[PDB]
């Protein structure tokens, strides 16, 4: 199982702070999963202006993906993802 943390508008969107997931082993599939599971309400609540994911900040197993991989980023055995609100959001 993989643990995911919410800090951005996603928190008040799902009414939670932490939850587990299964089936996701990559960031690319993870992000797309959030928009689907949470629906458009999440994508819109996060989309401020034009783009959001382009500024979105996600930490994989405690580390920025920008300093490694973009959408092909993978998670470690630890399985831990963090979602924070981008400078464009809010």
């Amino acid at each position: 199982m993989v643990t995911v943390r919410y800090y951005a508008t996603l928190r008040p969107i799902t009414k939670k702070k932490e939850e587990t997931f299964n089936g996701i082993s990559k960031i690319s599939e993870l992000l797309e999963r959030l928009k689907v599971e949470y629906g458009s309400e999440f994508t819109k609540q996060m989309y401020d202006g034009n783009n959001l994911f382009k500024n979105v900040i996600i930490l994989v197993n405690g580390n920025n993906i920008t300093s490694m991989k973009g959408l092909d980023t993978e998670i470690k055995d630890d399985d831990k993802i963090d979602l924070f609100p981008p400078v464009a959001g809010g």
